[PDB]
């Protein structure tokens, strides 16, 4: 029993991590195969920022400029190319410890691992979600840029996130493994903001299947609703609409509970409506929206990665 | 900037995690050099565990009895020992991928990784504080025994927690890797029920000064405390008693945000007094008590391994 933010274990990912160093400019990079892959901001100085010319900095860098450094071993830079806002360091050595792996663009909502990195260096490991705003709520401090987000999908780490960049509110915006940033954020010192957040719906109610799971069910009730008449209530409350794909998602959580999806629809309707009434759901006074259906069926049903 | 429920990485305690075996029990073990450790309950069936005699019950077991899996490589036993509430299994080989390693006991209130463990694979990785009450709020199935909680400091893995039992309430009771169990519990099915937790006093001052270094102030008051008005407030909310112990703990956290511990108490004192009025601290509606003083310095100055 019991239910807990739970990271996916780090062996794979601490294996890829290595140090990029361009100018007085040192931050983390990803090792897979003969390339590291790192955030382009590494060819700039914090003036740079301000107004960069990336293929101009780019075009004046040669392969030796970049010094990348695997635990305290040095590996030599072979070529150098820019996909979107990521650098990719060609390098002499393929990772031997390079996983089976694939890089995935993540659809606001979806969780994943993050490895924070300062150095080449793991510093720990946590769980983020992707906010509908395009933003994660992380620990990164000066020098975090580089370090990756993670899923493990059966035997396969899919990495979905490198960290580029703190707003000023104090939230995390960063790119696919692909140099496509989430979100209408620019590789540029200049006014961005974090857009209006929005509640991740289908967490939540994935979330009430994990309450009922450790056996906290006082928020259930007799009524049921439709789909429309749900998310009526929902957008009322700034929730993100529920889709039939994501009742779908929601079939084996229902399955094991024996609790129909629109049931549980029906019972988040009343808590929105009416709140907790001094009462809490799995120890928290909130509603919970930073576990996905699939982490709830990991954690509950003991899944495990070898 | 920010500030997260952090664990430690879990690759090098990943590298070494087995599955244990005796008879239709399977759990996990720790396999460090040529020693693979686990429950001594591993010996025992559903019907055994209301009053085992683990000394009867292991004195009948040969080294073939126990079956060790690495992956897809058999562990050969060549030994067997009993510690206290750990069996520690001789392996004819040592784990090439043993790290730097100390086995310690934590006080209550100290923090740990937890690497969730079945059938010798990792599930996942949380972060867990001792309760005061010697239980831990994990997440554990059955199968999960044998588990491990850690602290890494430099490169060396410092091994504080092996997982042996769910309690009714839903918390874990477990053992330091000396096999002796935090708290008064026993490896035995009779009913055992936690004592009244209690709040970690010392780990909320600590994750408040964490809010500040964080660049919100909004729940300081112009007011201070001595330490004995405080602890008379604070176990009205069943919160631990803070000793002069603690305070200097917090003395660095101080240091640096220019709050003393004291204040800083005044401040815990009106925010047990009036809520959070709608309003949150480091994202939480609750107070935090699962962050000491160095796990705050730890995650806010960038410590790596
Ligand atoms: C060349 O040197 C720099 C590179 C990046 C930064 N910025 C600002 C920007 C990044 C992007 Cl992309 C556009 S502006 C960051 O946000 C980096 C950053 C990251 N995560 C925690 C951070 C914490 C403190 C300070 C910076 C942090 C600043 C200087
Ligand atoms: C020989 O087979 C067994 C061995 C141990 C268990 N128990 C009950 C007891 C363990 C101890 Cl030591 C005394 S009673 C557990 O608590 C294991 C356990 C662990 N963590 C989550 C658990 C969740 C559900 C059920 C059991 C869990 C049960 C059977």
């Amino acid at each position: 029993s019991g239910f807990r933010k739970m990271a996916f274990p780090s062996g794979k990912v601490e294996g890829c991590m290595v140090q990029v160093t361009c100018g007085t400019t040192t931050l983390n990079g990803l090792w897979l195969d003969d390339v590291v892959y790192c955030p382009r901001h590494v060819i700039c100085t914090s003036e740079d920022m301000l107004n960069p010319n990336y293929e101009d900095l780019l075009i004046r860098k040669s392969n030796h400029n970049f010094l990348v450094q695997a635990g305290n071993v040095q590996l030599r830079v072979i070529g150098h190319s820019m996909q979107n806002c990521v650098l990719k360091l060609k390098v002499d050595t393929a990772n031997p410890k390079t996983p089976k792996y694939k890089f995935v663009r993540i659809q606001p909502g979806q969780t994943f691992s993050v490895l924070a990195c300062y150095n080449g260096s793991p510093s720990g490991v946590y769980q983020c979600a992707m906010r509908p705003n395009f933003t994660i709520k992380g620990s990164f401090l000066n020098g975090s840029c580089g370090s990756v987000g993670f899923n493990i999908d059966y035997d396969c780490v899919s990495f979905c996130y490198m960290h580029h960049m703190e707003l000023p509110t104090g939230v995390h915006a960063g790119t696919d493994l692909e140099g496509n940033f989430y979100g209408p954020f620019v590789d540029r010192q200049t006014a961005q903001a974090a857009g209006t957040d929005t509640t991740i719906t289908v967490n939540v109610l994935a979330w009430l299947y994990a309450a009922v799971i450790n056996g906290d069910r006082w928020f259930l009730n007799r009524f049921t609703t439709t789909l429309n008449d749900f998310n009526l209530v929902a957008m009322k409350y700034n929730y993100e609409p529920l889709t039939q794909d994501h009742v779908d998602i929601l079939g084996p959580l229902s399955a094991q509970t024996g609790i129909a999806v629109l049931d549980m629809c029906a019972s988040l309707k009343e808590l929105l409506q009416n709140g907790m009434n001094g009462r809490t759901i799995l120890g928290s006074a909130l509603l919970e929206d930073e576990f996905t259906p699939f982490d709830v069926v990991r954690q509950c049903s003991g899944v495990t990665f070898q």
